[PDB]
C-alpha cells in the first residue's frame, strides 16, 4: 500500500491536508504551497513551533510492513535549519535519520541510536533538491538502509525505541528551527495480497511500451489442491495494475469461459510479454478435473493440452482462450533404447518381382542405432538413422559407405520426418524420399528374409525414436498399418499392443517403449522473448518461448515451446539431456526436472534453472534440489552444466520448490540477473520460508546474496523487471496468500558490496 503527497497546484489537491494527511504543527510552525522552484512544493515552516504532517496506520499495517519490509521516499531540498524529521514510527520502534544544515551550511545526516553524522553535501548543493530513500527488510535481524540519491550512505541502520506510531514528515521539532520544500513523498508498506489462499501458483510480468502495466496470474483453485483432483475445479485467473503494481483491477476467471460444465483444471499460468506488440500471452495447461500430472495418471488419450489467452496492454482488453494442443502434445509410439535394444517385426510375404512401397514417419530424439528395414525375400534394405557429432541428422544404407546428411538445422533434426522407401522390381533398385523428396537410390543387400522391421537395434548404442506410422504396401494393397498416431490417443478398449496386433518383439538388455507424451504443461513463472538472438544459427529475435515440462509415461522432463511468428504456431525443442544408470540390469536411475525457469543472456545464449524432483543421484552424483542447463541454439537444445546446481546458490532451501529468474537492466545499459527462492529458516534448511534474492553480475557463473525479502512463510515466486531501479515480486506466503514486493534493486544491490 502507498501513502503519498505530490506536490500540485491543482485546488482539489493544493495541500498535503488534501492528499490524506493530518497537520501537526505546535506554536508559529506552518506551511504553504511554493512555486519559487518551477515546480510546485510544500513548504515546511518550523520556525518557532513544530511544523509535520502524520499518517495514522492500523494493527494490521504495521504487521504487514515488520513482516515485508516498507519504504519511504522523499524529494526535498532543505532551505534552514535542522530536525527535518522523514520517519515511520510503529508504536514499539522507528529508524529515524536527522536531517539539518550544520553550521556551515553544509547538509548533513544523523541516525537515532547512532553517534556521529555524514555529510551529504557542500555548497550550492548543500540547498538544492535531492531524492532520499529508507529502505527496511525484514528478518530475525531488520534493519534499514539510507540512500542519498541513489547512492547508499548507511547501512544496516538499527531501529530505536519509540512509542510513537505514525508516518511523519517535516520538521519534527518545536525549539529546533527548520525549513524545508518537499516535492514529493512516498511511504510503502510491501505485500499486500493480490490473490488468496487456497489459490496458488503465481506468475507476473510487465510492460516496457506501457510503463506502469503490469499483469499477475495465479490458479483458482475451487476445493484447493493441485490439478486432476476430483474435489477442486481449477482455472486461471489474472489481476492487471496499470500503476506500477500498487493497485488492482477485478479478479478475471480467464478459463471459465471454456469450462462451462466444470470438466476440466487448468494450471501453471505462464505468460510472456511482447515488447513488439505490447502485448501479453500467457499459455496455460488443461486436464481433465479427475486426472493431471501427480501420480502419472494423466492419459495420452485424456483432454489435457496447452492454450493461449491474449491481452493488449494498450486497450487493456483479453482476448478469448485459443487451443494449440496438437501443436505441442506428440502422439506417438517412443522407443527408448537407452541400455538396451527393442525392435519390432513383422513377418511378410512381398514379391520381389514387382514394385513396393513403404512409409515410416519418424523423429529421433538422440543417440544411433535407430533403424527402419523392409526386406522382401531377395533383399534387404536398412535405413540406420542417428544424430552426429554436430547435432545433425545423417542416415546410413546397408552397403552404402558415404553416410547422408539429412539436416543440420538443429529445430530440423529432430522433428518428425516421412521416410519412403520406393522399391522398382525393373531396376533391382530402391529409392530413398524423405518428405516427398528423392534423396538416392541403393541396392541394399542379398537376404533370403521378408518382413518390415523398426526399433533401435544395438544394446551397445543408445538411441530413442519415435513412430507415428508405418505402412508396407504392394499392388495397391496395404500389407502392414501401423498409426502411432492414431492408437495413442485411444482408450484402453482398443487394441494398442503390438505383439497383438501381430508384430514380433525382440528385445535385449533395458528397455522401454511407451505411447505418446502422457501431457504437457507450461510449467510455473513467466516465459521470454528474445532479443539477443542476431548471432544464434536457427534461431531469430522476436522468439517467444518458455520451459515446458513433458510427461512420456512415467518421468517428467523439460523442453522449449516456441513460436517464431508472434504466439500463432508453435513447436517444441528437445528435452533436458539427463543422466541416467541401470542398477543390477534392471532398475532405473534418473532425473526428473520439473518446474523451471529461463532467461536469455548477454551473448544470446539461454540458461535455464530447474527443480529437480523424485530422484536426485545418478550414478554416485547427487545433482541437488535444483540444476542449470544451457542453450546456444536459441532453445532446441540444452546442456547441463557441470557443478552449476543448487549450490551456486548461498543459503538456498534444501527442499524443492519453484524458483524464478529474470534479467536486470539499467538505465546506463548495464544488465545482471535476479533469482528467488526460499532461504528456508535457518538459511540452508529444508523449509518454505524466508524468500531470498540472489544475484548474479557473470551471466549466471556465479550468485552473490541473498538478500533477505520475506521474514516468514515463502513459497513459490516469480520476479520480473518494473522499471529502470525496480523490479516486482510476486511470491505465495501464509496460507499460500499471494503478495505484491516492489524491491528497488539498483539500491538493494550495493548492500552486496
Ligand atoms: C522527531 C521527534 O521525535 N521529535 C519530537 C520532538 C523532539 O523529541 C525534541 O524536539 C528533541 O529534539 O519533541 C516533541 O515534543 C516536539 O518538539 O514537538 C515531539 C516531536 O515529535
Ligand atoms: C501441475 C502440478 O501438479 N504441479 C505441482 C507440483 C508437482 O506435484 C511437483 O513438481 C512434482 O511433479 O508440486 C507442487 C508443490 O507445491 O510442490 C505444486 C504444483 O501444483
Ligand atoms: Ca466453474
Ligand atoms: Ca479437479
Ligand atoms: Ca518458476
Ligand atoms: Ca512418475
Amino acid at each position: 500500500a502507498l501513502f503519498d503527497y505530490n506536490a500540485t497546484g491543482d485546488t482539489e489537491f493544493d495541500s498535503p491536508a488534501k492528499q490524506g494527511w493530518m497537520q501537526d504543527n505546535t506554536n508559529n510552525g506552518s506551511g504553504v504551497l511554493t512555486n519559487a522552484d518551477g515546480m510546485p512544493a510544500w513548504l515546511v515552516q518550523g520556525i518557532g513551533g513544530r511544523a509535520q504532517w502524520t499518517y495514522s496506520l492500523s494493527t494490521n499495517q504495521h504487521a504487514q510492513a515488520s513482516s515485508f519490509g516498507w519504504r519511504m521516499t522523499t524529494e526535498m531540498k532543505v532551505l534552514s535549519g535542522g530536525m527535518i524529521t522523514n520517519y515511520y514510527a510503529n508504536g514499539t520502534q522507528r529508524v529515524l535519520p536527522i536531517i539539518s544544515l550544520d553550521s556551515s551550511g553544509n547538509l548533513v545526516v544523523e541516525f537515532e541510536g547512532q553517534t556521529g553524522r555524514t555529510v551529504l553535501a557542500t555548497g550550492t548543493a548543500a540547498t538544492e533538491y535531492h531524492k532520499f530513500e529508507l529502505v527496511f527488510l525484514p528478518g530475525s535481524n531488520p534493519s534499514a538502509s539510507f540512500y542519498f540519491d541513489g547512492k547508499l550512505i548507511r547501512d544496516n541502520i538499527q531501529p530505536t525505541a519509540s512509542k510513537q506510531n505514525m508516518i511523519v514528515w517535516g520538521n519534527g521539532s518545536s525549539n529546533t528551527d527548520g525549513v524545508a520544500a518537499y516535492r514529493d513523498i512516498k511511504f510503502e508498506i510491501q505485500g499486500d495480497v493480490i490473490f488468496r489462499g487456497p489459490d496458488r501458483i503465481p506468475s507476473i510480468v510487465a510492460s516496457s511500451v506501457t510503463p506502469g502495466v503490469v499483469t499477475a496470474f495465479a490458479e483458482k483453485r475451487v476445493g484447493g489442491g493441485d490439478p486432476g483432483a476430483l474435489s477442486n475445479t481449477n482455472d486461471i485467473i489474472t489481476r492487471t495494475s496499470r500503476d506500477g503494481g500498487i493497485t488492482w483491477d477485478t479478479e478475471l476467471n480467464l478459463t471459465e469461459q471454456i469450462n462451462v460444465s466444470d470438466e476440466f483444471d487448468f494450471s501453471d499460468p505462464r505468460p510472456i510479454y511482447d515488447p513488439s506488440s505490447n502485448t501479453v500471452l500467457v499459455s496455460y495447461a488443461r486436464w481433465p478435473t479427475d486426472a493431471a500430472q501427480n501420480g502419472d495418471r494423466i492419459k495420452p488419450w485424456m483432454p489435457n493440452g496447452i492454450f493461449y489467452s491474449v491481452y493488449d496492454v494498450a486497450s487493456g482488453n483479453w482476448q478469448a482462450p485459443i487451443d494449440v494442443t496438437d501443436q505441442v502434445k506428440e502422439r506417438s509410439f517412443q522407443i527408448a533404447g537407452w541400455g538396451g535394444s527393442e525392435l519390432y517385426r513383422r513377418n511378410t510375404s512381398l514379391n520381389s518381382q514387382q514394385d513396393w512401397q513403404s512409409n515410416a514417419k519418424i523423429r529421433i530424439v538422440d543417440g544411433a542405432a535407430n533403424q527402419i528395414q523392409v526386406a522382401d525375400g531377395s533383399r534387404k534394405y536398412v535405413v540406420t538413422l542417428s544424430i552426429d557429432e554436430s547435432g545433425g541428422l545423417v542416415a546410413n544404407l546397408n552397403g552404402v559407405s558415404a553416410p547422408i546428411i539429412l539436416q543440420s538445422e538443429h529445430a530440423k533434426v529432430h522433428s518428425f520426418h516421412d521416410y519412403e522407401l520406393q522399391y522398382s522390381a525393373l531396376n533391382h533398385t530402391t529409392t530413398l524420399f524423405v518428405d516427398g523428396q528423392q534423396i538416392t537410390t541403393w541396392a541394399g543387400e542379398v537376404s533370403q528374409e521378408n518382413n518390415i522391421q523398426f526399433g533401435n537395434a544395438d544394446a551397445q548404442i543408445d538411441g530413442r525414436l519415435h513412430v507415428q506410422k508405418i505402412v508396407l504396401t504392394q499392388q495397391g494393397h496395404n500389407l502392414v498399418e501401423f498409426d502411432a498416431f492414431y492408437l495413442a490417443q485411444q482408450t484402453p478398449e482398443v487394441e494398442k499392443d503390438l505383439e497383438k496386433l501381430g508384430w514380433t518383439k525382440i528385445k535385449t538388455g533395458n528397455t522401454m517403449s511407451l505411447y505418446g507424451n502422457a501431457s504437457v504443461n507450461p510449467g510455473p513463472g513467466h516465459g521470454i522473448t528474445l532479443t539477443r538472438q542476431q548471432n544464434i544459427s536457427g534461431s531469430q529475435n522476436g522468439r517467444l518461448i518458455y520451459p515446458a515440462i513433458v510427461l512420456d509415461r512415467f518421468f517428467l522432463n523439460v523442453m522449449s515451446i516456441y513460436s517464431d511468428d508472434g504466439g500463432s504456431n508453435w513447436q517444441t525443442g528437445s528435452t533436458l539431456p539427463i543422466p541416467f544408470r541401470w542398477k543390477s540390469s534392471s532398475i532405473l536411475e534418473t532425473l526428473e526436472p520439473s518446474e523451471a525457469d529461463m532467461v536469455e543472456l548477454q551473448n544470446g545464449d539461454l540458461l535455464l534453472t530447474a527443480r529437480l524432483d523424485f530422484n536426485q543421484i545418478v550414478n554416485g552424483v547427487n545433482y541437488s534440489p535444483r540444476q542449470q542447463f544451457l542453450s546456444k541454439d536459441g532453445g532446441i537444445t540444452w546442456s547441463l552444466l557441470e557443478a552449476n546446481n543448487a549450490n551456486v546458490f548461498s543459503n538456498i532451501s534444501t527442499g524443492t520448490v519453484d524458483a524464478s529468474i529474470t534479467r536486470f537492466e539499467q538505465s546506463d545499459g548495464s544488465h545482471f540477473l535476479l533469482f528467488t527462492n526460499p532461504q528456508g529458516n535457518p538459511a540452508g534448511t529444508n523449509g518454505r520460508q524466508n524468500l531470498g534474492l540472489w544475484f548474479s553480475f557473470d551471466e549466471g557463473v556465479t550468485w552473490k546474496g541473498p538478500i533477505q525479502l520475506v521474514n516468514g512463510a515463502s513459497a513459490y515466486s516469480d520476479i520480473y523487471q518494473l522499471d529502470s531501479e525496480n523490479a516486482i515480486v510476486i511470491v505465495e506466503t501464509d496460507n499460500s496468500n499471494m503478495r505484491i514486493l516492489r524491491m528497488p534493486i539498483t539500491l538493494l544491490k550495493q548492500k552486496l558490496t
